[PDB]
């Protein structure tokens, strides 16, 4: 009924790594937790939408002393949140202001590969615009923007590329739940920093193979904030937005709170919590209810020991509304019997990790399969001991989590998802189905080992046509490129992700 206990394997847990970096509370004040703004539409009518989305450099003030050197997209951290509709048609300028040139990945957005996708393929170069046309058919969650080249996307998300999507339908507005955005429907936008000198990042000088974790709690951008109530129920959108860390959220008097949503759906049915984890790249939607608190009241919001954000308590109208027993009716695609059961085995820790024997190649394809054509996907961590918590993330899907080694998925996981932890020893199976043709990463979401191999990627095809040619990303080009804007030569180049690579003798 009630759920006191995080799902995954406590000793694979980040805490427990010999190099873990414990979450400090900063010295900072305390201030109003940042809500970005929602990106105004070019241009909006009840069928068609038109963005402009820009990444952009510029600072911020994070904490007291100089601004923090931030990149963002139509902000100068993060991003303002954009909304998109299923059915209606989306049209969207990508323009690039940064020095270097980027990628504009939808995490969890059913779009064309590998272009719109936006993965490792899809580079803008700086002073550069492209243009995308997509319409989505999906149901109404909470997807996200971020940063994507390969390598360094670890580097442009922590310089500050990502900004919280929403995704609206018709089923979702007939829906009893907390909707005005900033007031009682708000991002949770999770993430850590380490503040140097100057209060600048250095993410070469913090690098580590296995995943950058910094000191310092960063909420929407914020450092030490705290949310005005002024209704009894909230709607929190949590996503986890850090390179490397897991999320232990529970509250103060273990007020509950009931997960309504995950990456790629409603859940089925509401899950009350009281303690909730995530691992990286996951979203989960949860209500709150405020009602058993008095004005002037204070409500902490903590991830392990550590206080994150602080809920103060005012004046709100009573709230009788309860949720129904059925928020959404999950229809399984169809597995064909004649496929294989498919099966991805992530392997090993800092620089050796790795899918299926090799790190990630940007020109060669690893995998195929039909699209219309759901498959059982076998994904195993083959980590030993301890280990660790791989969140494995599919590109270009939403997937349906059927078992976690023979027995029931976590409580949370009986709706649409695109990344999922898996335990040390664990094979999950997934039902995953690929509605449009194109080339789709699969990885591990710490992106520090994304970047440092553990990727891979496939080639869905229609099989009543001849092969398609993509034009896919060079290293050759991506260090030239990054040669002539960073104004060095290639062999002085850096990026995260390299020193995985050298250390196991292996080209990237
Ligand atoms: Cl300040
Ligand atoms: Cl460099
Ligand atoms: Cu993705
Ligand atoms: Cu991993």
């Amino acid at each position: 009924k009630n759920y006191t206990d995080y799902f995954f394997d406590e000793p694979a847990f980040d805490l427990h790594d010999g190099g873990y970096v414990p979450l400090e509370v900063s010295d900072a004040p305390e201030k109003p937790l940042n809500v970005p703004p929602l990106l105004k539409p070019d241009k909006e009518t009840a069928t068609d939408v038109y963005y402009t989305v820009t990444a952009e450099a510029g600072e911020t003030q994070l904490l007291p002393g100089a601004k923090t050197k931030t990149w963002g997209y139509n902000t100068s951290l993060l991003g303002q949140t954009i909304v998109y509709r299923r059915g209606q048609h989306t049209h969207v300028t990508l323009k690039n202001t940064l020095p270097e040139l980027t990628t504009f990945h939808w995490h969890g957005a059913n779009v064309s590969g590998p272009y719109v996708d936006g993965g490792c393929h899809a580079p803008v170069y700086p002073g550069e615009s492209k243009h995308i046309d997509f319409t989505l058919e999906q149901p109404a969650t909470t997807l996200w923007l971020h940063a994507h080249p390969c390598p360094s996307t670890a580097e442009q998300v922590w310089h500050g590329l990502a900004a919280m999507v929403i995704v609206k339908d018709d089923h979702e507005a007939s829906l009893p739940l907390p909707r005005n955005y900033g007031v009682d429907d708000i991002p949770v936008i999770l993430q850590d920093r380490r503040f140097h000198e100057n209060n600048q990042w250095d993410y070469r000088a913090d690098y580590d193979p296995d995943g950058v974790a910094g000191p310092t709690a960063m909420i929407n951008g914020t450092i030490n904030p705290y949310f005005d109530v002024t209704t009894q129920k909230v709607r929190l959108r949590f996503l986890n937005g850090a390179n490397r860390r897991e999320w232990r959220l529970h509250f103060a008097d273990d007020l509950p709170f009931t997960q309504i949503g995950g990456d790629g759906s409603l859940l089925p049915e509401p899950v009350k919590f009281t303690h909730l984890m995530l691992t990286c790249a996951e979203r989960a939607e949860v209500i709150v209810d405020f009602g058993q608190y008095h004005e002037g009241d204070e409500v902490t919001l903590y991830t392990d020991d550590v206080p994150l954000l602080k809920f103060r308590i005012h004046a709100f109208k009573p709230d009788q509304t309860t949720l129904p027993d059925k928020l959404f009716d999950v229809k399984a695609p169809v597995v064909d019997p004649a496929l294989p059961v498919r099966h991805v085995v992530m392997q090993g820790m800092d620089e050796g990790v790795a899918i299926d024997g090799k790190k990630f190649a940007m020109q060669r394809i690893d995998a195929t399969q039909p699209i219309g054509k759901a498959q059982y996907w076998d994904v195993t961590n083959s980590n030993d001991a301890p280990g660790m918590v791989h969140p494995f993330h599919v590109h270009g899907t939403q997937f349906l989590v059927l078992s976690r080694n023979g027995h029931a998925p976590y409580p949370n996981e009986h709706g649409f998802k695109d990344t999922i932890g898996v335990n040390p020893g664990e094979t999950v199976r997934l039902l995953v189905r690929f509605d449009l043709p194109g080339v789709y990463m699969y990885h591990c979401h710490i992106i520090e080992h994304e970047d440092g191999g553990m990727m891979a990627q496939i080639e869905t095809f229609d099989p009543a046509k001849p092969k398609q040619e993509y034009k896919l990303m060079d290293m050759d080009t991506l260090m030239m490129a990054l040669a002539k804007e960073r104004g060095v030569k290639p062999s002085e180049i850096w990026m995260g992700g390299m020193q995985s690579y050298e250390k196991m003798g292996m080209k990237m």
